[PDB]
């Protein structure tokens, strides 16, 4: 089972820009699709479960199509986050800290860090 707390949680997200809350797999990609560009990234939750997951703008290869990876964050014994299934951290907020730097799972480089405000796009129509 799964139920909130009274009151606030320490782990702040909603402060950040790339946590896309309150989103579903529409939403996740659709927002990358408007940078199509290699690093558009971002983060949500899973309506699954009180989880996060990533997703990531790969990109086709000869820049003729669009490709969205969506890295899902589990936890091990030890409480920590990871990605890659290498690399555990003790916040959401930790794990990408060094992955914008240095990926570290056979991951892109994250450079574009989509955040709540998008930058533009046109609508449907």
């Amino acid at each position: 089972g799964s139920s909130g707390s009274s009151g606030n949680k320490i782990t702040n997200l909603e402060i950040y820009e790339w946590y896309h809350r309150n989103i579903t797999r529409n939403q996740a990609e659709h927002l990358l699709r408007q940078e199509s560009k290699e690093g558009a990234f971002i983060v949500r939750d899973s309506r699954h479960l009180g989880s996060y997951t990533i997703s990531v703008f790969m990109g086709a290869r000869r820049s003729t199509e669009a490709a969205i990876k969506h890295y899902q964050i589990k936890k091990n014994d030890s409480g920590q986050w990871y990605v890659a299934e290498r690399h555990a951290f003790q916040s959401i907020p930790e794990l990408i800290w060094y992955h914008q730097h240095n990926a570290a799972g056979l991951m892109t480089r994250l450079r574009y860090p989509v955040g709540l405000m998008g930058s533009s796009g046109p609508s449907s129509g």
